């Protein structure tokens, strides 16, 4: 502290066809997000972008872990290998592979997401929670 080795600064849902920006500022109050949601139209392609800075030492085997819940029930768990990164002032941007929102009336509604950014030391660089709502339309 005040700026430790990794500072996770943002999550962005990158989607060509979304009408507005879908962004969380992860330097802020993380409790706030629990009360908000991103809307995705069903079936659309998107990527999750995590923005972060490294301050002092090279970090290796960075990993972004995402758990998805529906009705409080764990339904998906994905780990994404992020890579190795040296210290610098400029943000790094990690992007997942393209994902697809689920589709169909039965898949519509809100889901809760538990995210963690970690590494090969299993350091908790940041853990946060957010919500995704799948709709017939934007």
């Amino acid at each position: 502290a005040m700026v430790p080795n990794v500072v996770v600064t943002g999550l962005t849902l990158v989607c060509s066809s979304a009408p507005g920006p879908l962004e969380l500022d992860l330097t802020g109050d993380l409790e706030s997000f629990k009360k908000q949601s991103f809307v995705l139209k069903e079936g659309v392609e998107y990527r999750i972008k995590i923005s972060f800075r490294v301050n002092r030492e090279i970090v290796s085997g960075m990993k972004y872990i995402q758990h998805t819940y529906r009705k409080g029930v764990k339904i998906d768990k994905t780990d994404y290998m992020v890579g190795s990164y040296g210290p610098r002032a400029e943000h790094y941007h990690f992007l997942t592979p393209v994902e697809e929102a689920p589709k169909g009336m039965l898949a519509r509604g809100s889901y809760s997401i538990k995210s963690r950014f970690t590494d090969d030391d299993k350091t908790d660089h940041l853990s946060w929670e957010w919500n995704l709502t799948i709709k017939k339309d934007w």
